[PDB]
């Protein structure tokens, strides 16, 4: 068995930083993990690979002729802790559907045997500003059974979490895609942890961890590293270890209860 | 003649707040303006209408039968300063293309005669996290000749500005869609104004105005108002008046020069 997990959330909220640091902490424990980048920015693996980014399946297929000319060894790259990394890519802006590379990539990985048995986790890092096209495909086609949403006390971040939750509800009659929890990426505002706990309870899920805002993240990423690799003794490294522990231990996977705009506004007013 | 302007930028950056306040300041000057909401959040007009949001063309068409059963007077609503307001809407998350309502709405407005002659400006408030589908249609189909991008010193916000710029370049052989400028919505960080000026110069455009972070915006929006209406004497009201003046006076409309990831990173390191 392997646990197939997808990280969703609005752009800029911290998906790729949180995912790569979470995954580094899992590899540090001895878990075997693969990260599949599903965001057109295509930098979801650079901290594991110590890289600028990673060349995408869309790009490589175009240079080789067809996706079928590609081999798994050409596409999958191993970084920190042996974590395996791949990027979907997407069409250039204004051309096509921005999510179409996600469909190509996941299908390639499945057929080429990337989901080999002693993998323990696969994480998809998915753009969540719209839930359509290839960005909905991990939910629609039952690829990621456990959805974790990165958010913060930002109204736009909570709206994105609600929108993703609506997509999960839409496909609950098929497959087994469920909401696993919210991850608060702190804006260093007062009572933010309480706000995201309250939101999670209204959705029917939990706040699985509160990630502090810590400048060590920037210092690590400037050097193309996770905090786990850059400074294993940092306070923030222990935070990502705590998140990883709670993700491994999590048993609550629900069909969420999306909330109305009135409830969101009441949350923000209530917690000041 | 009327100037057709589109506001693009990443989610949560300040598009709807800046657009509605800019438009209120224009109406305060005596300009006749229409706002067309092109973001599925569909709250791009609530500060002009003093409303929770506005019912969308997609929703209203579904309740009436077809879009053709709708009349312009049913769909367009007038608020502060006589500003006319409409929302496109979009399909529910996980269903369809999130931008498909934009195509329906703009086509309806054109055929129903909404672009009547003593309008001075039309502003489209467009989701910019992906540039595809209906969100690309104002650029692809030559609907908004002047693109203004809201950004900030956030790396994700500058990446979005670059991505939007790539979409403008892609369609420069047809129509006349051009980049008009960047609008910095401040995160209250040091040297942010200089950073966005530098980015604009690299793209070939200008920073048309630096909008300060001001809590009066929250106090006004809690009361469903622009700052222009809520407190016409506020410092921040004069900021939006300055932006409006510079938008009216702007003559620089360019095919931009998108930059590489290396140049973006160098900008951020340079300005600390
Ligand atoms: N906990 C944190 N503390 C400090 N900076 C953070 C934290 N999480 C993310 N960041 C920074 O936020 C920015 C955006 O994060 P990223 O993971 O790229 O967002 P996304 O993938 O959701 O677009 C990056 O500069 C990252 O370094
Ligand atoms: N200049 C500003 N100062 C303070 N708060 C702001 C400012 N601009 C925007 N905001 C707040 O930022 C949040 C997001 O802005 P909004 O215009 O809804 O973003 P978008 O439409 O780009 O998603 C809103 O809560 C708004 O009140
Ligand atoms: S939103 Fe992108 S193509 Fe449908
Ligand atoms: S990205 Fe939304 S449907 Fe193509
Ligand atoms: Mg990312
Ligand atoms: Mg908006």
């Amino acid at each position: 068995a392997m646990r197939q997990c997808a990280i969703y959330g609005k752009g800029g909220i911290g998906k790729s930083t949180t995912t790569q640091n979470l995954v580094a902490a899992l590899a540090e424990m001895g878990k075997k993990v693969m990260i599949v980048g599903c965001d057109p920015k295509a930098d979801s693996t650079r901290l594991i690979l110590h890289s600028k980014a990673q060349n995408t399946i869309m790009e490589m297929a175009a240079e080789a002729g067809t996706v079928e000319d590609l081999e798994l060894e050409d596409v999958l790259k191993a970084g920190y802790g042996g974590v395996k990394c791949v990027e979907s890519g997407g069409p250039e802006p204004g051309v096509g559907c921005a999510g179409r590379g996600v469909i190509t990539a996941i299908n390639f990985l499945e057929e080429e045997g990337a989901y080999e048995d002693d993998l323990d986790f696969v994480f998809y890092d998915v753009l969540g500003d719209v839930v359509c096209g290839g960005f909905a495909m991990p939910i629609r086609e039952n690829k990621a059974q456990e959805i974790y949403i990165v958010c913060s006390g930002e109204m736009m971040a909570m709206y994105a979490a609600n929108n993703i939750s609506k997509g999960i509800v839409k496909y609950a009659n098929s497959g087994s895609v469920r909401l696993g929890g919210l991850i608060c990426n702190s804006r260093n505002t007062d009572r933010e942890d309480e706000l995201i706990i309250a939101l999670a309870n209204k959705l029917g899920t939990q706040m699985i961890h509160f990630v502090p805002r810590d400048n060590v993240v920037q210092r690590a990423e400037i050097r193309r590293m996770t905090v786990i690799e850059y400074d294993p003794k940092a306070k923030q490294a222990d935070e990502y270890r705590a998140l990883a522990r709670k993700v491994v231990d999590n048993k609550l996977l629900v069909i969420p209860n999306p909330i109305t705009m009135d409830e969101l506004e009441e949350l923000l007013m209530e917690f000041g």
